[PDB]
């Protein structure tokens, strides 16, 4: 029976209603991904909103390959958010951060380094560069320092939003980016823990999860996912068999709420949710699911009414 309009809560968040606003790449931060002035702004004008899933941020400049994106390694960054953050609570708003890292999908004339990746890959296209354009780099395999690493900055990450005040974290687990990429059959061939079964896709995933949930609690971090990608075109053959399991998982741990990203319907008045994930997802996941497609209000406040989220993402 929810409407956008009612109240809800992920957590301990008390959202004041149903509506999440989750930007796409504004990308207006410096070069050392320091937020600046005008995102004060961007983010006080969102307010009004339910919650605020900021633009994805970066954990590390090893995982932040996009130019002018702001990040959250550094106490400089934790220091820029503050005000920002504070802005938003000022209005009564609510504002969780959302962590990125970039894997494959960066190029070293930005990130300083050979990209990285749950396999030696080269992605798809060009990728973009303070100067332009250009053909993507193959990735080397992550090893165990490696993880450790990443682990140890998706944890810092965290606990550094905390610090600047964010009512909580999602890690952003999606579009083709690090942890996508561990998931996904197609991109992952190590033979070690993290390869092979479906299990073991997911490992990674639960290993980054575990510690922000040990860092934070389990009742302040979301998770987002998108087993169809990103973007018009793609359809996973069978998203159960990785995906389902991966929402299983967040269940048990205590995963707070989960966005799922899912290329919007396709005409105006086409279908919400086309292939049809949420039932599926929602068959072992039982907290707050959003769903992120690229929606008319009519089309949200449908989805919602017909049971298929409790919640719908815009931006
Ligand atoms: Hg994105």
């Amino acid at each position: 029976m929810p409407t956008l309009f009612d109240p809800i809560d992920f957590g301990p968040i008390h959202a004041k209603n149903r509506i999440v606003m989750s930007p796409l790449t504004r990308g207006r931060a410096d070069k050392e991904a320091v937020p600046t002035p005008i995102m004060a702004e961007y983010y006080a004008q969102r307010a009004s909103a339910g919650l605020i899933i900021t633009e994805a941020t970066g954990i590390s400049r090893e995982g932040l390959g996009w130019p002018f994106a702001p990040g959250i390694w550094s106490d400089a960054q934790v220091e820029a958010w503050k005000p920002i953050v504070a802005g938003v609570h000022a209005k009564g708003g609510k504002i969780v951060c959302q962590l990125w890292h970039m894997g494959r999908m960066v190029h070293s004339s930005v990130t300083g380094t050979q990209p990285v990746s749950s396999s030696a890959t080269t992605a798809p296209g060009e990728v973009h560069t303070y100067e332009g354009k250009k053909p993507f780099e193959q990735a080397r395999a992550i090893d165990a320092a490696d993880i450790s690493r990443i682990l140890n900055d998706y944890e810092n990450a965290a606990r550094n939003a905390i610090r600047a005040g964010f009512d909580g974290v999602q890690i952003h687990a999606a579009n083709g980016y690090l942890i996508d990429e561990f998931l996904r059959n197609g991109t992952n061939h190590r033979t070690d823990e993290y390869g092979g079964v479906p299990e073991n896709r997911i490992r990674f995933l639960k290993e980054v999860t575990e510690r922000v949930i040990a860092a934070i609690g389990a009742d302040r971090t979301g998770v987002r996912l998108s087993p169809n990608g990103d973007t018009q075109g793609c359809i996973d053959s069978a998203p159960e068999t990785v995906f389902v399991p991966a929402a299983k998982l967040l269940q048990d741990l205590g995963v707070a709420w989960l966005e799922l990203r899912e290329p919007g319907p396709n005409g105006t008045f086409g279908k919400t949710d086309q292939p049809k994930l949420s039932p599926q997802i929602r068959k072992v996941f039982l907290r707050p699911l959003v769903l992120n497609q690229d929606y008319t209000f009519e089309a949200a406040q449908t989805a919602l009414a017909e049971g298929k989220a409790d919640a719908i993402a815009f931006g």
